[PDB]
């Protein structure tokens, strides 16, 4: 940076702290990643100055010729990446992408069937303190209490009983492959739309390491900042038959001016994802997650569903008589960042929990491999088996530092 | 830029076109401005990598110590700038800022009273194709058909008749000072909340050139990218008594992860606005708008309300037998960017219109003054009085080029 240090010493100092923090810690938040310098440059461009309500070639402001090129690059590369008939790259966030789809096909009070929030479902999949659960009548399907895999007979029974207008598949904390074919079959049975929220798994889908929801879903929503490794924002994919309706839902429905600089950054991230090396990266994410899972089991930890098919895993800490809150706190003390997480049929509140959620997307981006996964698991074991030993915690601290250089 | 040119030639070429476009054109879109290099650097920072759901010191993710500092700088500087008891700097946009306030105090189907959309009111103030008009029952107050000033007796009558739960004041195309005291008096009479959407005038308010709505309104919403000259986004100001409710409306109500890099950029923009030179700038914006108004009248143009008290003006093109659409198109041909705009009691559709909307915030930022205002008015006169003369249009083109260097 050149201008920020002089203009705003306070903001610059805080940003610099954050930058150094991102290098020093072992970042295991499943939803996080590190974007490229190109992506950041796009976000830091003069495109923030441009009002561009509407869509390419159909704007409500003149002078959009070039931001049109940018948005179209984003849309076309997204369509290449996922094989979708239509893309809307304007959603400000995952929240707004989901909001727009709901706005398109539902009226206030309509019944929607989503994943149980304590079993992996997201806040925007029906929380009663979120717009989703306040605006619409959400019911939930669950995972099997033993396997922790989605119970498709439960999905089917809930759908047949409650007759939702929309079924939502996908999750913020589900460590196994989702069967989109079965979701569509159930949706077809009850005459419901199917929406898939692939936010967490979007990069994996792009790399062919998770089945693609696009052929099975009427709508696919996603964020651009998780496994897709792009800027912070949302996107909607859909068949051509819903394109007009989806576009109208975003604008003039639920948003105004799009963030053209962020859309530029989306285009850049999609360009990166189209490359062979992104596919290799995504494989290492999944490989690393399996390795970390196995290594954690070797340390004596129980994992939700007994492992992982994707980028993320959940540790069930009940055998160690620890809460997720306690584990999160102590791992923070040694420089390892995780989330506390509710496990299926968790006896604890969502504010305490019996689990931690871990993902490998971020550490994989920084070049961590299988050996690093073994060491991360060993450090977690050292810490969680010795929460009362300051010497153990200091050793962990030193081993964390050794990993991050 | 260093990394974008190599990584993504296509995106870089389009951004470069846009940058050069921003220099070449006379940008008169009332809602636009040019942000500083510091603001852009903040947006282009690694803060995009950080999930920070929740609020400073009360996050749902660890490792937020430094992004907390950034958000708090934004909130505290906003409170300094506007004298508000509470700020929420998380809204992704003006749309979401407004959405959050509505979510806080209204239930589905509640009556809201806003400014007539063809008289200056915004899309999010009750359009039937926007969430506002679909989710809530909007009624409208109008301006006087002769003076084009808000008819406060009409505000009062509509409020007393329809008994709204919320009254919205403020506008996307109102060229005069709004009387917030009178709005609060009417709101008090009918037991309604008052929300002021100061998006357009926020920079002017910060510089003491427009009365501050904060003391009169229960909620004040704004964008950060118009006269405030910040990054693209939203903000809500309110009294302490609504702070918890407003914060909960943004999260977990209507959004997820905030854009921490954009929040950094907001902090920077607020820092700039706190400086003496921003106050001088804002005065020049208003001075330039008055000068441009007077110069346009000298050219024989009729202005909505007969002039301006702020950054923007509307030309009523009916005396010239031109539509706003025609004027917008031909001005585009010579390198002047305006919007077509509905005038009060416009005989034309909102897609054709009888007016153009012009603002001086952007040209003032690039250093234009009173002499430049005279020339801009003279060029507009030359063009709009000679729409069929290619030689006149080429002369205009050359005079536009002379202004932008």
């Amino acid at each position: 940076m050149k201008y920020l240090p002089q203009q705003d010493p306070q903001v610059f100092a805080a940003i610099e702290q954050e930058r150094k923090r991102q290098h020093a810690k072992i970042e295991l938040i499943a939803s996080e990643n590190f974007v490229s310098r190109a992506v950041m440059e796009a976000q830091g461009s003069v495109l923030t100055n441009k009002y561009a309500e509407g869509y390419p070639g159909r704007r409500y402001y003149g002078g959009c010729e070039y931001v049109d090129i940018v948005e179209e690059l984003a849309r076309e590369r997204a369509k290449q990446l996922f094989g979708a008939e239509h893309a809307n790259v304007q959603p400000h966030s995952g929240a707004q992408a989901n909001m727009a789809v709901y706005f398109t096909v539902l009226e206030h009070g309509d019944t929607v069937l989503g994943m149980n929030l304590s079993h992996g479902g997201h806040l925007t999949h029906g929380s009663p303190v979120n717009f989703s659960g306040v605006q619409y009548n959400f019911v939930a399907y669950g995972v099997d209490p033993e396997t922790h895999v989605i119970d498709y007979d439960d999905v089917r029974e809930k759908a047949r009983l409650h007759r939702p207008k929309l079924i939502v598949a996908a999750a913020s904390a589900y460590p196994r492959i989702i069967d989109f074919a079965k979701f569509r079959e159930i949706a077809d049975e009850v005459g419901a739309y199917l929406m898939v929220d692939m936010a967490h798994i979007a990069g994996l889908v792009a790399a062919g390491l998770h089945p693609n929801p696009v052929p099975y879903a009427h709508f696919v929503t996603t964020t651009t900042h998780k496994t897709l490794r792009g800027p912070r924002g949302g996107m909607i994919l859909c068949q051509e038959q819903f394109a007009k309706q989806i576009d109208k839902a975003i604008f003039p429905g639920i948003q105004g001016g799009p963030l053209m600089h962020v859309i530029a950054a989306k285009a850049v991230a999609f360009g990166e994802a189209l490359q062979d090396d992104f596919k290799a990266y995504a494989k290492r994410v999944v490989d690393n997650a399996k390795r970390l899972a196995s290594a954690l089991q070797n340390e004596g930890f129980t994992l939700v569903s007994g492992g992982t098919d994707n980028h993320l895993l959940l540790v069930d800490l009940r055998p160690q008589q620890l809460t997720g809150k306690t584990a999160e706190k102590v791992l923070d003390e040694v420089g390892i960042t995780v989330n506390k997480a509710t496990i299926p049929y968790d006896p604890e509140s969502p504010f305490v929990t019996s689990g931690i959620r871990i993902g490998t997307a971020a550490v994989t981006t920084r070049g961590f491999g299988l050996e690093e996964m073994d060491e991360i698991a060993a450090i977690i074991g050292l810490v969680l088996k010795n929460v009362g030993s300051e010497q153990a915690l200091e050793e962990a601290r030193q081993r964390v530092a050794a990993l991050t250089d």
